[PDB]
């Protein structure tokens, strides 16, 4: 298959672009795709920008413009369950919008007018990462990642979050949006996040300080996981 | 020139549809898009379906399938500045989001990372269509419409938007979202709305009793504009 591979910042896409075979870069309204293959399998990475917008753009363009399909978002976030640490990654086995409100017409908390409350990655995919990983590894973490276009800094936020989903293990400003236009074209997604931050008081200074590391790591599982995906 | 037009919801489009000269549907990546011509205008019409990702991915398809030059937005929004009423139309000579927060960075509130903090309509889409209006009409409106990924429909929340924005005429959740992605490609854009409700309390069933008369009346202005435009 072709997978479409999106990352918010260039930190969060270097290290595939540094392991991407045949690689060849195309300029496509403004921004660089880069195309080749990965563990032989085909491949588009691209760097989105922050946000739903722009993660939605780039999704319409993997699709309209290269035929992608599949769609995997990969990149840090913010640390929102207690114990998970820095560093740690983050499969998302779903996906939901936490600063979603249309509930004067009976949609549930988050979810999205004409939309289902969670979107859920390929189940495929989930099985297969889990199995590429280690059990004994603690690092590594399975759940809901829940998205919004602000950066959560504080714990207010994020015990308001975990009022509306008490399960949500870290919060980013794309993969609910990713999910969500996957959704729409019924094309496989899957999310992978390491955390930056604590998505607390002192989010920003941990997000400068680790973005790079972070960025890295979850490219690491990814590429683990596409090496194995076979 | 070639202009995109996007609107959320069928009630929205389907009098420009009416309107379209040599029109004809095509479907692409599962949703249908119109072209033809207004007023020796070329154009491509698209129902979007609601929220900030929908609306997105649109503004990407029309511009990377169909090549526009601009893209204009038509629609329902909530009335929330003090006297105006439902049924009056709203253009926007500026948008923002109102549920954006990255202001840990120091960004200002409502500014997305990487953007501006507000999108501004083009000023000769502005200039022009307000002289297809009438000085003597108090029906038009011109100013800022704050967007988000929620239907507003309290005074708690019109008062927490005004916090932010005091001068915000009406809120959507599409016209910043779209005004972004153009922004990001670098091509105008203009967002005409016109109101379904007051986005209080009752919005919800006001906005079920009005939208069909709502989608009506700014399409209504948007054609006379595009008629006059030329
Ligand atoms: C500079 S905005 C933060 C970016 N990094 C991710 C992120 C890391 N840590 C957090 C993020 N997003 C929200 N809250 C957080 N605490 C998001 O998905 C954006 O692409
Ligand atoms: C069924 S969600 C409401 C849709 N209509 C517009 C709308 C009308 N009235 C309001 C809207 N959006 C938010 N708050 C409001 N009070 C928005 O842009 C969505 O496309």
């Amino acid at each position: 298959m072709k997978i479409g591979i999106i990352a918010a910042m260039p930190e969060e896409l270097a290290y595939l672009v540094q392991h991407l075979d045949n690689t060849q870069e195309q300029v496509v309204l403004g921004n660089t795709y880069h195309t080749g293959t990965i563990a032989s399998h085909e491949v588009v990475l691209v760097e989105s920008g922050i946000g739903k917008v722009m993660s939605a753009m780039s999704v319409a363009i993997l699709a309209d413009h290269f035929q992608v399909d599949a769609l995997i978002n990969t990149g840090s976030a913010g640390a929102v369950a207690e114990g998970i640490a820095v560093g740690d990654v983050v499969i998302a086995d779903k996906l939901a919008y936490h600063d979603v409100d249309v509930t004067a017409f009976g949609y549930a908390y988050g979810q999205m007018a004409q939309q289902p409350l969670y979107f859920e990655s390929d189940k495929t995919f989930v099985a297969q990462i889990q199995e590429s990983l280690s059990q004994l590894d603690q690092n590594w973490h399975l759940g809901l990642i829940a998205t919004g276009d602000s950066f959560v800094a504080g714990n207010d936020k994020i015990e308001a979050i975990k009022s509306h989903f008490p399960e949500v293990l870290a919060v980013e400003m794309e993969g609910a949006a990713i999910a969500q236009a996957a959704h729409t074209l019924n094309l496989p997604v899957l999310v992978i996040r390491a955390m930056s931050d604590n998505a607390n008081h002192e989010a920003n200074i941990f997000f400068d300080e680790f973005i790079i590391e972070a960025g890295r790591r979850s490219a690491q599982v990814l590429l683990a996981f596409l090496k194995a995906l076979d």
